[PDB]
Formats: C-alpha cells, structure tokens, sequence
C-alpha cells in the first residue's frame, strides 16, 4: 500500500493509517502528522 508515510506530500495522496494530511489554509505545508 503506497501512501504518505510521517510526514509526506498528501496532497494528492492520503496519509497513511495512523496519520493526517495537515494543510495550511494558503495552500502550503500539506504534510502528513501523527495526529
């Protein structure tokens, strides 16, 4: 399963299970957290 590990570009992929695709409202620092 291909998807964002800690802290990788989601924006056009999900996050992976146990992680969230955190953006900013401008349109930036779309990475992916252990939220």
């Amino acid at each position: 399963g291909y998807c964002a590990e800690k802290g990788i570009r989601c924006d056009d992929i999900h996050c992976c299970t146990g992680l969230k695709c955190k953006c900013n409202a401008s349109g930036y620092n779309c990475v992916c957290r252990k939220k």
